[PDB]
């Protein structure tokens, strides 16, 4: 029911995104700067905020979230027990059912394992 | 290095558990009763106790530890930052390697789903 | 609608899977000797010829039955083309629905990638 | 050691992809029309033909190869029973080590059920 949105600096690449999740049926919009931390929440925890019970989570790919699945799990998890479920759109998947938990954490599982190899092809 | 079991109530099982993490290379010894909660730690405060930086984490399999990924997870990858590695026996992974954390959560992401769908047979 | 068991040369453990299979709802009965060739099929034929389009396979393990993912997979979606699909039992998965499908073919990675390592293990 | 690149009818973004496979190291060029079937193999005919024992498979991404990961398997599992290896560039994965081929057939496995469910989402 709710989206969120995460980009760099520029701001016409979301307007695109912002459309699809229209589209895809959500209520309310939020979109953050990556400029400083990408780790730490900016304008997140305001989506934190208005979000209630049985409500759900809008999110275009799972990368653009935080992609640390140590983060992550350790947060989706906690509206799992919350009451409050989370889909997302071209990742394909929700939390919805415990069947369906899987897809997210081996996609959260190869998110961070992306970044992580990744990050350390810029060394050697 | 350091190794643990966990069991219900009946402790001749663990004898062989014992011997083959002993024959797989470890120092001490750590075991539990499962009598009351199996997703709050006993005797397991002291393997966090006696355990520091380089070491590692002797598991013969997964499941027999907590099973709920999101208590997992959010444990070990605290480890993964505090400069502490783990490797799990006849599960046949490590830690270790970025690639090798993969195996990991999605054999973690695995024990979850396995119990979350075996738990909800019991109902109907 | 029809089940199979495999096994080595003693045939006193498979009475417990017969009877398990049974309860979870099926028709027939095939069993096999290993004694010789475990990716060669001896007596499974038979179940390739009692088996119709919209019937179903009953599988107690993934493991006992080939476990070669590149000789399995390329069986099982010849059946998946052929209208006919297939269950696993304490696996927990079906091969009914695309997402079903998912944890078939990474148990099935798994099961490989379980033996490859434990083959190897063997040498040095 | 050799390169092949899948494409629609426009061969502009082909010259970027080439690029980035020289960079990664490659020798010999292969591109395709997908302008008729996407399953059935074109001028990559050519590429099984001058590839030998000992050498590898450059591939950009999995999905730009084939997808139904029946058809996937079932043809580099064979390289693997010949003596050549394959490794995906920005999917990240080799198939050199049985620990590595792991990444590949679950990354193989989300191919088809990406489509899978990509393509279901058309009907209703």
């Amino acid at each position: 029911l709710i989206g969120y949105v995460r980009v760099a600096t520029n701001d016409q690449n979301t307007d695109l995104q912002r459309n699809a999740l229209v589209c895809a049926g959500c209520e309310q919009i939020f979109e953050d700067k990556l400029s400083g931390t990408r780790t730490d929440r900016p304008g997140l925890k305001r989506a934190l905020k208005r979000l209630q019970k049985g409500d759900t989570l809008v999110v275009w790919k799972l990368d653009r979230l935080g992609r640390s699945m140590k983060h992550l799990i350790s947060l989706v998890g906690e509206l799992r027990e919350r009451g409050i479920n989370f889909r997302s759109l071209t990742d394909s998947i929700d939390t919805s059912s415990p069947m369906g938990r899987f897809f997210f954490h081996v996609m959260g599982a190869l998110a961070e394992v992306e970044r992580e190899l990744i990050i350390e092809r810029t060394m050697a």
